[PDB]
């Protein structure tokens, strides 16, 4: 989420810079003026908290002096109406006033606060919805358009990307026996698949691989939990991905037999989720930045925006698994930046690696999510569909993340007006599934699908030389 | 399930003795008196609704005879009472009526056939309430009890169970820093981890050496949905999993923008469940038989059963991956119960292999699942902990699974009476997180944890040797 004192006039920030941010992802800007509202509205109901304490603590006052001086207390006990104003509940006319009749206004307050704290909190809660859908300051270099295939900029290109070849994915993932897509339709649904035999370990040469080419960069490898709780799962998720992406699931939420509540969950759409809900409410010391993660998790996608699209293949599917990578990074300097250029080298040395042609895209700010302030596609060479197919995303998302879930750049040298949050970066190394429709397209032969190099020491023995066909083409 | 010809009497099958198998399972006798008692009402439903068919078509008789001879038709068009009944409406009570009231009379009988169809429906489900919830057949060498502590019967020992070691697995997954239970806690809920590092790493190696173990032995290697439909979930697992294991999905059921329904879903438990809804609605060939599965997926457990229970390592989580054993085997002769013997073994050499001591052990009837008819269980030795914990769960659950999912026996050599369904086995072979437990109190020393023989293998280059210690020991 986004600082509020960019929102505040009174403040050094400006609101009509975040509205032209608003513009340049394509979004309302309205929300900023929705924002600037309620946060008007909520420093008033603040103003009105601060006057009835001071009014409480003067009617404490009047009483304390009067119990000291031991006045006959009163049993009167009715509350006088010319005194229940912030103008009329005065010294003056709190000293006219007998004990038992102020025990009976400061009651009324006390109910007043009670309501004044009920109005902040809805007030609150009115603020965060239209700051929770405003995204991140934008990166100079990202272009600015609604429109992905026309202005979307290639970077650089590796490797042939004009050579076709014979087979589809789609055709090469049953040709080899290795897909099970009508009984996976039975058992979870349409798009659910059973992956079998040779393309298990091919998965599993896959991550193997990926795991130590990252962990002898000096990434720390982590197996993250699939599900996560709504409280924090609505940390690093925005609304969108909550009505066309994360499943939901519900849970007794206490292991005993007595208890008949149920706690709400959320199935990861990726390791990054996990990973960045890690260190949450954490001050992060300067000398350890940046930690490195290697995330490892399966991950559960509803994917409702796409229909009738990759039907067929297991390249859009509901469940598969990915090689994370997650960068803690220092705000200070151009460190957060500088990672982002590193992350993504780090998947173009796993791809040329793996022999694999792809092209770098830089991503319109109309298709960025709320979080990424830039994001680097890095689109594979498809030879038997003819086209590039997205593999890989590298995301900056830099302080947005970590003001949401509280991490701090926990400094000791200086001390702050404000406190400085770290900067939080997320690549995929490896979606295994798409990986594979890759190798298999830009890897097959008459006799079936090489085995890349890289990944024959993973290979089981009898696998490791080729994939050979076992079936023919699954023909209409 | 169980076949129904066993409840009837009218065919070879006695409910006496399916009453002895409930009282040996120590579970409710008087489903199988309500299974019959709904069984002859649904049959005398079934008896209405012949009846009911033949006076329809003998309204369509008598009409169509009076169309041909063409009678008047008639404009009375009311309903005589002297003929709504199975005795009154014969062929003489019908000749008298007009074409106008035959017509009204069959429109009624349209109605009762619905009604009918809905009321054998309803009987139909109210049998199966009591079918679902009775077990299957109990093998002769099933210790009959209730009591798991006193009468599970110890079959094989291998290795020293005896020599205890310095420390717990829940220290020695701190010490070598892999495990963060506090972070997990926020993230995921109570009982939520973070695997991290060097833990990874014993997973993975763990997994690869699982599935070249099995791969090698004739097994298919399947990788399967984490997730089930209701109507399938439903048919593979009983009623308390529902209730104290099996976590709900919550999905849109379509992949539209205009989409308002859910569609509910389930986590899996184990590789079992979608391995047995593989071939659902199949017919096997007996050439084929026996079909081997080395099954591979995540498993997600809610443990409602079990509160404070190891609530600090990695042995009882709701999430942890698992390599298993699937067969379907043969019903003919002994086939299935020389897999059963053979599936035990399978696990017995692997973790023999591993260098980990253990028992096997036959639980006894009270203890077992619905499905299974036989379990025999690998409880390995824990030198720091000072007890056996389970590992290994095998189980042949026959022609149970099969009937409910309906895996047919298809074999072409004679014609049966009765179909006869395939038996349907399943084994764990390793399951990861406890696997671990076992493998760093058994191979804990005075730097770290020993690798394994069989895993210095698939241990990457730094990790082959040892997995030394790199944090004190979690104190208090
Ligand atoms: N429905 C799906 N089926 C299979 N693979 C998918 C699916 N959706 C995305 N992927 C793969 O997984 C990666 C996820 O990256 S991403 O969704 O674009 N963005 C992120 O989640 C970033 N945190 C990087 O992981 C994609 O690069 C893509 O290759
Ligand atoms: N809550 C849990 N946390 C971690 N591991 C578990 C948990 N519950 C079971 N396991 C492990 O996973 C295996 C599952 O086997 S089982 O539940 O007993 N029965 C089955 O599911 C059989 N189909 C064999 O897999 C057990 O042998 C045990 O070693
Ligand atoms: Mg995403
Ligand atoms: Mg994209
Ligand atoms: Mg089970
Ligand atoms: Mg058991």
């Amino acid at each position: 989420v986004l600082d509020l004192d960019l929102f505040r006039v009174d403040k050094g920030g400006d609101p009509a810079l975040i509205r032209e941010t608003q513009e340049k992802r394509f979004k309302d800007p309205g929300l900023v003026d929705q924002l600037v509202k309620a946060d008007s509205e909520w420093r008033r109901c603040r103003f009105r908290a601060d006057n009835l304490n001071k009014l409480k603590n003067l009617c404490s006052k009047t009483i304390g002096e009067k119990m000291k001086k031991k006045e006959p207390v009163g049993d009167d006990e009715s509350v006088p109406e010319n005194v229940l104003s912030f103008d009329d509940l005065t010294a003056d006319a709190l000293a006219n006033l007998k004990v038992s009749q102020i025990k009976k206004v400061r009651l009324l307050i006390d109910e007043a606060i009670l309501k004044c704290d009920a109005e902040r909190i809805k007030l609150e809660a009115e603020r965060f919805e239209n700051l929770r859908e405003i995204g991140n300051l934008l990166h100079p270099s990202v272009p600015i358009s609604n429109d992905e295939d026309v202005d979307n900029k290639v970077e650089r290109i590796w490797g042939d990307c004009t050579v076709r070849k014979k087979y589809s994915h789609v055709d090469l993932v049953v040709m080899v026996d290795g897909f099970e897509g009508e009984k996976g339709a039975v058992v979870a649904g349409s798009r659910g698949y059973f992956l079998k035999g040779v393309l298990v370990f091919l998965e599993q040469a896959l991550i193997q691989y990926a795991l130590r080419t990252l962990g002898s960069r000096g990434y720390i490898p982590i197996y993250t939990p699939f599900f996560m709780r709504k409280e924090v799962m609505q940390e690093v998720a925005q609304l969108s991905q909550f009505d066309e992406e994360l499943y939901k699931v519900i849970g007794k939420g206490s292991e005993k037999s007595d208890d008949n509540s149920y706690d709400e969950k959320y199935l990861i759409a990726t390791s990054e989720q996990p990973i960045a809900a890690l260190h949450r409410d954490e001050w992060l010391r300067p000398e350890d930045l940046p930690i490195k993660y290697a995330g490892l998790s399966t991950c559960f996608r509803q994917e409702v925006g796409s229909h009738g699209r990759d039907t067929r293949g297991i390249f859009r599917v509901h469940q598969f698994e990915k090689i994370e990578q997650f960068v803690y990074s220092s705000p200070h300097d151009n460190k957060s930046w500088e990672m982002f250029e590193e992350m993504i080298t780090t998947a173009e040395e796993f791809y040329q690696s793996l022999g694999i042609p792809y092209h770098i895209v830089n991503i319109v700010s109309g298709s960025l999510n709320h979080a990424a302030s830039k994001k680097l596609d890095l689109e594979a060479w498809f030879p038997g569909s003819g086209a590039f197919r997205e593999l890989v995303s590298c995301s900056n998302c830099t302080d947005y993340q970590a003001r949401r879930l509280r991490i701090r750049y926990g400094q000791t040298k200086k001390m702050m007006d404000k406190v400085e949050f770290v900067h939080m970066l997320n690549a995929t190394m490896c979606a295994t599934t798409r990986t594979i429709c890759a190798i298999l397209e830009n890897y097959q032969t008459e006799k079936g699908i090489t085995v890349p190099e890289k990944l024959k020491e993973f290979m089981p023995p009898g696998l490791q030389e080729l994939i050979p066909f076992v079936k023919p083409a699954p023909i209409e």
